[PDB]
């Protein structure tokens, strides 16, 4: 039924980024800047509108996050 997860380090620590973490390898999140591991643009992910040309966040269209559509897990490129 449930295929979730406690919450791996998939996400990059938000404290370490601004140098506000003293855990390092002990932290519960990733301390490496990855365009994949890091989360998407809360704005483009929520509002779906970001006028940023150099946004350090991921910009995904709200038209590629639908099940029905042919853009699914594998089906999608
Ligand atoms: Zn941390
Ligand atoms: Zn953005």
């Amino acid at each position: 039924g449930s295929s979730g997860s406690s919450g791996e380090k998939t996400v990059v620590c938000k404290h370490w980024l601004r140098g506000l973490c003293k855990k390092g390898d002990q932290c519960e999140f990733l301390h490496e800047y990855d365009m994949t591991k890091m989360p998407e643009c809360y704005f483009y992910s929520k509002f779906g509108e970001c006028s940023n040309k150099e946004c350090p966040f991921l910009h995904i269209d709200p038209e590629s996050k639908i099940k029905d559509c042919p853009w699914s897990g594998p089906s999608s490129g």
